[PDB]
């Protein structure tokens, strides 16, 4: 239910219900909210089964009206004009901007939280971007780069059963960097993939590549993309300090038509 004036926690079933009655539209795919009902018979019934609990929490009144703030937040998420998609590796997030309003939607299994936020600068975002991680401090190592497609290719090769020593040796990972790089190509990792988007005259435009933040036993690691003139993308691995993260996400949004958030 309500968690202070600026955040509410709902079941995803409830969140779906609200978007529906508000005519808010659809939740973005990134939140992966499963529909509670397929048709109008099931819709009316599901509304009725949910009505009491929504009233008890003070989110919908006994007459069917939704809390003014919750309605605005849902609307900002479903109709965002600019956003960041957050895929944590079911833990899914989105930072939605509409008009001057910023709302963070955070879906965790059967629950989703909506939090209205003042994000006036880059650094305010970093706690949100790292919420689903492991509280690791920045790793300590010198930056390295490789083609983005090669990193993804290498990752998929283990998903196809290939040996790590073999794969990393031919990527050219030096022995000094093996413990760090092996820890990245390790499922005990926690990470988030960040894609930026905007809605411009009916047209969805998103970044072709994303920013990743990864927590391993070696610390927090930032992976950010740079476009080369041959058209292929370069991934750079670097310590995931708040400063580095904030600058990488800024440059990511700046690559879209409406430009940086900051």
């Amino acid at each position: 239910g309500h968690m202070g004036p600026n955040a509410v926690e709902l079941t995803t079933d409830q969140a779906w219900c609200l978007a529906d009655v508000l005519g808010a539209g659809s939740y973005p795919w990134v939140l992966a909210i499963t529909p509670p009902y397929s048709d109008h018979s099931q819709r009316s019934a599901f509304l009725a089964a949910q009505s009491a609990e929504l009233t008890r929490m003070g989110v919908v009144n006994s007459a069917g009206a939704v809390d003014p703030r919750v309605a605005q937040w849902i609307t900002t998420v479903c109709r965002a004009t600019q956003w960041l998609d957050l895929r944590f590796v079911l833990l899914r997030g989105m930072v939605a901007r509409r008009s001057e309003e910023t709302v963070v939607a955070l879906r965790n299994a059967q629950l989703v939280t909506f939090t209205a936020m003042d994000i006036g600068h880059q650094h305010a975002l970093v706690p949100v971007l790292t919420a689903g991680l492991s509280g690791r401090k920045p790793a300590r190592f010198d930056d390295f780069a490789l083609p983005a497609a090669a990193g993804a290719r290498a990752d998929e090769q283990i998903r196809n059963g290939a040996p790590l020593a073999e794969v990393l040796e031919f990527l050219g990972v030096p022995p000094s960097a093996r413990p760090l790089v092996e820890s990245v190509f390790d499922g005990r990792r926690t990470y988030v993939e960040i894609v930026a988007g905007e809605h411009r005259d009916g047209h969805r435009v998103t970044t072709e590549v994303g920013v990743s933040i990864i927590d391993t036993p070696h610390g927090r690691i930032l992976v950010h993309p740079t476009k080369a003139f041959d058209g292929e993308w370069i991934s750079t691995f670097t310590p995931g300090s708040a400063d580095a993260i904030a600058m990488a996400v800024e440059r990511l949004t700046a690559s879209l038509p409406s430009g940086s958030w900051f």
